[PDB]
């Protein structure tokens, strides 16, 4: 009994956080790289989370498997193809997948991630590989998929290259630029490289989204909106703490990419207090429901819908509403955006 057994739109999920324990296990053995466990079940209990951690603590779960995928063309392409398949099964008709091309390369990246040995999988090459896997999956499962390239908060030197990658692969799946990573790194939103990459995104027409306000204060969101110029805000739960900012973003119709389950598990939400999404629902705010990192939260898109249904009392009326806003707020060109909307209204009939 799915909470919302109808077509959905997902705007917030990381490719490297949506991998199958099985594929992780396959390449661990195939490359002879160690994993913390040798059974999908135990691998899933080590990588996955049962209780709230902190943002930096949760972020460490990637250390376990990223080395197994990074540097391998076959793996990079495969996880891209299998991602589409996963989303197809969840009943998602349009998705924007995000990831850091740098954390998957093993050549022309400094610092070299995961202590890898120089290879030939360049940051540009990883973008192309994901594109190919994404496209093959679209043909095979029939859903539309697009990508977003992430800037890492702690590594602003990578930022201008991410911008260049967005320019090159513009619409070749690539639709936007994101700022992901450790939100707690004081002043990370303001590092020159990040600011300059975003200034360039604005002048070159490249779409923008920024993780902000999951753990930081209203000010981090204010910097994302005012200085960085995001078109959307990843999370943004703390925005409501500044009635002025909240009400202003509400007026401009700012889109908040909400991830309920994630907010609880990253410690970002005290289950005693009313979840920010409730305020958004009541205020009729522009927001979407997202999974964020399904692998680590041992979850599915339905996890998040069920959660808002059971607690927070969401209805099908709201599920349809927020999905229309997600389609209106997607980074799809106008014509593709109309087609998506047409599709949903038909199926919501
Ligand atoms: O998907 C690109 C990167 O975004 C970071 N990321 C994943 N989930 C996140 C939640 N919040 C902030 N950053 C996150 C990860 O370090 C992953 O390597
Ligand atoms: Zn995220």
């Amino acid at each position: 009994t799915p909470a919302f057994n109808k077509p959905k739109v997902e705007l917030h999920v990381h490719l490297d956080g949506a991998i199958k324990p099985e594929t992780i296990l396959y390449f661990g053995k195939k490359r002879g790289i160690a994993l913390p466990a040798d059974t999908v079940e135990e691998l899933r209990n080590i990588i996955g989370m049962d209780k709230p951690l902190s943002l930096p603590g949760f972020l460490a779960k990637f250390d376990y498997y990223m080395p197994v995928i990074a540097g391998c063309r076959e793996a990079i392409k495969r996880i891209a193809y299998e991602f589409v398949e996963m989303k197809a099964k969840e009943g998602v008709v349009y998705v924007e997948v995000r990831y850091s091309p740098h954390l998957l390369a093993n050549s022309k990246v400094d610092p070299m991630p995961w202590n890898q040995t120089e290879g030939d999988v360049t940051p540009d090459d990883v973008v192309d590989l994901v594109n190919q896997g994404l496209q093959e999956g679209e043909q095979a499962f029939g859903i539309k998929v697009r990508s977003i390239l992430c800037c890492m908060r702690h590594q602003p030197s990578w930022s201008l290259e991410v911008l260049e990658l967005c320019k090159k692969y513009n619409q070749k799946t690539v639709v936007a630029m994101d700022l992901a990573g450790d939100e707690t790194i004081e002043g990370s939103s303001l590092f020159p490289g990040h600011v300059e990459a975003y200034e360039g995104a604005v002048k070159n027409g490249i779409h923008r989204t920024v993780h902000a306000g999951e753990v930081g204060s209203p000010e981090v969101v204010r910097e994302a909106v005012d200085i960085l110029k995001t078109e959307r805000v990843g999370h943004g739960y703390h925005t409501i703490e500044d009635e002025a900012l909240y009400n202003r973003l509400l007026k401009e119709n700012m889109h908040f990419e909400v991830c309920p389950w994630s907010s609880y598990l990253t410690g970002a939400w005290d289950p005693k207090t009313t979840h920010a999404v409730v305020r958004f629902k009541n205020d009729k705010a522009n927001y979407s429901l997202n999974t964020e990192d399904p692998l680590i939260f041992k979850s599915t898109l339905d996890t998040d819908y069920q959660m808002t249904k059971k607690d927070m009392g969401f209805t099908e009326e709201e599920f349809k509403r927020l999905n229309i806003n997600a389609a209106k707020s997607s980074f799809l060109p106008e014509e593709e955006k109309k087609e998506l909307l047409e599709r949903l209204y038909r199926e919501y009939q």
